[PDB]
């Protein structure tokens, strides 16, 4: 338990628009909400170009958000700003919030590949899934009752699903054990959606996530550009 | 779990109408708020006539939600986009987001009979049925975790229930595993409402439903034919 | 399975009252939005005269509904057309959506007795108790399961507690496999609402209650004649 | 289960208070809105003089509710009535839903100790709790399924720990089976509220609470005086 | 279960802000609710010194909550004060609901290491993690059912894993039991929030929490200092 790294915080946080009443909102004051939030990007995006964090924006389909923003910073302290600039502004007077995960890059530092993992930035990929899971810890199926060995086996099928998808979904694991309602978050990253499925369920038929996953609400989405920021919000 | 082929995604958005507010929307207002959707759906049918995708408009029985759209497209992009017209149209500020559903047509490709099933036009019938549905990974009863010959016995009587209920009611079943919150997504349309509850309570006596089956809510409505649209938002 | 008889459809509706919103509606305003909801329920009376269908109203106790209609309607189109217009009336404004369930009468169809028990005359009983159930399907008390014979004699004992609370209770049960969320709509009707207390109770004694009875949430309430509904909305 | 003696319905009707649309409501007529509603609790106390039922009106701490009314009426018509007459009363638009539970004092009716337990006048107590529970029907813990002497054996070492937590805490045990979602509501009264953290812990180290109490949420509050009502509505 | 020691009752009080709301309130009037709301929690601080309870305010990561306020005060009466008096503050208005709880600081009473465990001045670290939780009464796994011994067992190696995680992470746990919903309330207090990660994980590979811990949602958040409140509320 000791044994996992740790990179940057991670934020998803999901959001409803609430189109009706962006649409009563003036034509020139919805634009400049727009501005004003592409500008907030902007920001993120300056950080992200100094290595000093990272985001992603997606539109997510279906009701239960309309778009995430996805951010990874350094400090929870970090974190908190960025979702409380995010709130302060104009556009998000119409973002109502839908759900939200906390969580920390899991995986020495210094070692590239760890730093890569540890610090990731974000895929630019087309779409996006997210999924907070747990290790059930119900009866016979204890997780947490298992010896480490067992555990490193379980774990040992499920790294091997993982890479058979790998070139196709990237995976971005994040620890969320005492920072949020589940121990894990799992972000994949593709540019077909249909690879998530394909990953998502040929893992379910490992023995780990078959006895031992307990997931929450699945979120996919499409990758909103910032140059596409404007369009969907036109109204 | 490699073997399924995948068809079209799938959304079903189902909303409530906000009828008090629409009865407040002056006549000419709610009249051309109708014209604006029946136009949309005028798109949706033109997708449909170039086989490009699928739609069904129900309305749907009791207080989880007042109608459905199902939108069958090629990719989840399209979709995404479907739900952001609709969304933006004057008409959907009345509908109020109830549920919604995304799932992929599942069941090579070029063959006939798995084309209709990968990419189908959807049954124009009076009623529809939709229920996710999981396979449970509980304990003893945790499909998961079962051999694929014992799975394809367990499916193999699940396959002779719904032929029973064949040229009654349409199944259109889209798997969700990493799509949605279950890991199927079924739909049934019958011109009989009845055979819903035939087909759905003699499937619970398969072994299948009976130890695996996880559902969820189920929804039931009746085809809203597009000239009955305005009749139906009339106030 | 095949073996159930079916009957009306049946649609419990219960909303919520907004008084607070409903005071704010001018005194007239308010007294036509009654004489409108009453009128709609003179049509159902003679949908009922006419022994088309059947409704009861009752004012639900307790904060999970104010008040519930119960609609027997011959088709589920009947239901929504039924839902539709109520929730196109005034009075609907101020009854906000609390719960809702369908199902249909189910216990041939000719014979005199099965026609009361199939198009039943709901009773105007002083009470009523509304709960949604299924047979749980869990493990090693999985109902569905279970032989034919077994469930046979499980459901014996339950006639035999049924039967004790017959001339006290009457108990219409439709099944909602299919239709919605659960398997069944218990509904009980009865003069004294302890008896409700009685035969619910003595019932979860019964092994299958107590091993495979899941029931969903209780409503009780009062019935609500019509002439008793200008005074209720009296504000 | 024939055994169980039937006294007063019970409602415990708890409600948040919109603070701010009561700041905004004018001082003169928040003053009358707290007049009306003492004139209500005024109705309620003459009640509870003529013996023919009983109240308290705590307010909760924490969000769940803000303010509980528990009312004891001999008839569940009645209690509607004051739920509705609650609820058209002005303070009661911003008295907003919050939970509520509907059950029957239960425990020959003509003897004293009987009397009093059956027809309570609830404890002018400083602090009050009340939680739902049930008693578990799950696998091997299934109360429902017990028999009725091991029943007895387990009731009897509840008896003695409720036993000794007599004269500190009074314990009003009503059972809603068939009156609403769990199968009891317990309410304690005790002039100290730690009394009742000793006395719920202490039970659940009893067979009975440990393996078969299922419980609901708790609520515990203060008692509101009449005369510190226009007090706590003081804005 | 009668040996735990009973200090300040303690109240997690959670909010979120409506800041679309707050930004419509004009400059002036937000900053007088910002100073108004300042005065009660100077309030607070005076409290503090007189070491007659404590509080800390934490502004929460995530779309659970966006603060916090964590009151300890002698009686629960004291509670209910301060949660009423911040409700009417012109601040609150904008401060919506989002999850509470009440609990007692638990561990005879004169001596110092118990008077400082059960009268605790809340540790003014960077990051505070509150999650309550419950001891899991469920089938094999049914803490209650265990023996004083085996309790005392488990519990052993959990204040293991808790002193080994001491000198970073503060832990105040209250007891809930019949004061709300879980039985335990665990705040932890550190200068980084990753020791709460590596603290909470590490414990659920305890015994204790692998078989027995069920928890609630966790939240995490940044110590608001009181001179940083007007910026954090600068619109």
């Amino acid at each position: 338990a000791a044994q996992t790294l740790d990179g940057w915080y991670c934020l998803h946080d999901f959001r409803t628009i609430d189109w009706s009443a962006w649409k009563t909102l003036p034509n020139e004051e919805r634009e400049a909400a727009i501005s004003e939030f592409l500008a907030l990007v902007d920001q993120w995006e300056t950080t992200e170009s100094e290595k000093q964090g990272s985001h992603a924006v997606y539109t997510i389909v279906g009701q239960k958000a309309d778009i995430l923003f996805m951010i990874l910073r350094p400090t929870l302290d970090e974190l908190h700003e960025i979702e409380t600039a995010l709130n302060k502004t104009k556009l998000a007077d119409y973002l109502l919030p839908a759900y939200s995960y906390v969580s920390v890059v899991e995986l020495p530092y210094q070692i590239p590949e760890v730093r890569r993992r540890l610090y990731p930035i974000l895929p630019k990929t087309n779409y996006i899934c997210f999924y907070p899971m747990d290790k059930r810890r119900q009866g016979n199926d204890n997780w947490y009752m298992l010896s480490m060995e067992q555990r490193r086996e379980l774990m040992r099928a499920h790294g091997m699903t993982g890479r058979k998808y790998a070139g196709k979904v990237t995976q971005i694991i994040t620890g969320s054990v005492g920072l949020d309602d589940f121990e894990w978050g799992v972000t994949l990253f593709s540019d077909d959606a249909l690879q998530f499925k394909k990953l998502v369920y040929e893992m379910r038929f490992d023995e780990v996530s078959a006895r031992f996953g307990e997931f929450g609400s699945f979120f996919v989405g499409t990758r909103l550009p910032m140059e596409n920021v404007s369009s969907f919000f036109h109204v």
